[PDB]
């Protein structure tokens, strides 16, 4: 299956958003990422991405396709803004849970990533 995530200087959540912040998909499924507003791109967070995961970068303003396979939670970020978090979730019962859930970010950035990982039933 595919998916798709946009990149928003203002949503539901406050500013600078992930739409939707959490997806959970099977491995093999692929999320692309796409800007809806310039001046934001999408990377993994440091320490936050499976065994088995690769890190990724896109350049600012381009649509990024990942396809995500190692089970777990892969944690994103957008560069230039720093509230701007989301979580990818494959499969059930993640083994890094404690990587993304005991980090310690600014509260916005964390309480984004936290309600996340609740959103995906963990
Ligand atoms: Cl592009
Ligand atoms: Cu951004």
């Amino acid at each position: 299956a595919d998916f798709e995530v946009h990149m928003l200087n203002k949503g539901k959540d406050g500013a600078m958003v992930f739409e939707p912040a959490s997806l959970k998909v099977a491995p093999g499924d692929t999320v692309t990422f796409i800007p809806t507003d310039k001046g934001h791109n999408v990377e993994t967070i440091k320490g936050m991405i499976p065994d088995g995961a690769e890190a990724f970068k896109s350049k600012i303003n381009e649509n990024y396709k990942v396809t995500f396979t190692a089970p777990g939670v892969y944690g994103v970020k957008c560069t230039p803004h720093p509230f701007m978090v989301g979580v990818v979730q494959v499969g059930d019962a993640p083994a890094n849970l404690e990587a993304v859930k005991g980090a310690k970010n600014p509260k916005k950035a964390q309480e984004r990533l936290d309600a996340a990982l609740a959103a995906l039933g963990n």
